[PDB]
């Protein structure tokens, strides 16, 4: 059964809400982005109407099998009717894809549903500037103050600088990237570009990528493994009985591995500056943490919905306990006081 977050009242509606078999009354399933919790019960096997993004729409004929019939991609920043009902969709910040979905409902209030965003002052400037929002269901990820990490721009500085000082030092190590979903590819895209290579992988990762459309994707990565000194491998795999593994592999091209695990925020964000992060080692590999997040921290997240003003939250994130909702409407009070909506 479907929670009540999940529906858009006054239409036929949900949002990312596929694991509940046939919702009554829903004419039309959005799906926000490709994320597995998001998309959680697609096949090839659905017969109702997806509305989503041309990126999210290829992942889901290529990768989940979805008839071609069932999918409905809309183009961003314009505005469609969709069962008489008015929409817009816009970029989220999150992985490829991902978008907020704007609904014009008949009666004349407006909600935004951000799905997963990362909040920008870009933002500010969409289609949002025009008109008023009445309620925002919003992606609370990370809503509460210890949640600080740096801008993606900085997080990538440190990889690129990182990587092109090892192998500069020493030609024969290879560069070791985790993955598990989609998003995050700036991270090896950044570092194969500085190094002069493509990036390798397998063809079930590579079949992913080509649905993408990223700008000359062609000439920036490959199955051919031997031919690349940037991997990347299953996020479980980065560890260092599986970073042996793989070294063991290569046959003897290399003799060092250096590793990234692109993580959300950890603990040690409370303590250490990127500039100062170090890595876990162990005799010719070297594994670094890095906290390349595609959500909102608390900053970004409290300037965005100071600047929106809206007159009721839904949050959409950590809803399951007591302690964890009142935190965040707690937090929602503050912000409406301390900016007067
Ligand atoms: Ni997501």
């Amino acid at each position: 059964t479907c929670p009540f977050y999940k529906k858009i009242p006054g239409t036929g509606f949900t949002v990312d809400a596929f694991q509940y078999g046939v919702v009554e009354g829903c004419t039309a399933y959005f799906l926000t982005h490709f994320h597995s919790d998001h998309y959680a019960g697609l096949s090839k096997h659905f017969t109702f109407p997806v509305y989503c993004s041309e990126i999210t729409g290829n992942l889901l004929k290529n990768k989940l099998h979805v008839q071609e019939q069932y999918i409905h991609p809309l183009p961003l920043d314009t505005e469609c009717i969709v069962n008489g009902v008015k929409v817009v969709l816009l970029d989220a910040n999150h992985c490829p894809g991902a978008v907020m979905i704007l609904f014009y409902l008949p009666n004349g209030t407006v909600i935004l549903h951000t799905g997963d965003f990362r909040a920008d002052p870009s933002m500010e400037r969409s289609l949002l500037a025009d008109q008023k929002v009445h309620m925002l269901y919003l992606d609370t990820t990370y809503c509460s103050p210890e949640y600080t990490f740096p801008s993606q721009q900085e997080v990538i500085r440190f990889a690129i600088n990182t990587a092109f000082e090892a192998v500069t030092l020493n030609p024969h190590a290879l560069v070791v990237c985790g993955t598990y979903s989609i998003g995050k590819e700036k991270v090896f895209l950044a570092i194969a570009d500085v190094l002069g290579s493509k990036v390798g992988m397998s063809q079930e990762k590579y079949k992913t990528l080509q649905c993408l459309n990223i700008p000359e994707i062609n000439s920036l990565i490959t199955t051919d493994m031997c031919s690349s000194l940037v991997h990347l491998l299953p996020m479980m795999q980065i560890n260092f009985k599986g970073l042996q593994s793989h070294l063991k592999k290569c046959g003897g091209k290399y003799n060092q591995i250096l590793a990234f695990r692109p993580t959300g925020w950890t603990h040690s964000n409370k303590f250490t500056r990127i500039a100062d992060v170090i890595p876990q080692t162990k005799g010719n590999i070297s594994i670094y943490g890095i906290p390349y997040s595609e959500h909102s921290s608390y900053l970004e997240m409290k300037r965005f919905v100071q600047w929106l003003k809206p007159q009721k939250i839904i949050p959409t994130v950590n809803v399951g306990t007591w302690k964890s909702r009142s935190t965040m409407e707690k937090y929602f009070r503050e912000w409406k006081l301390e900016a007067g909506y």
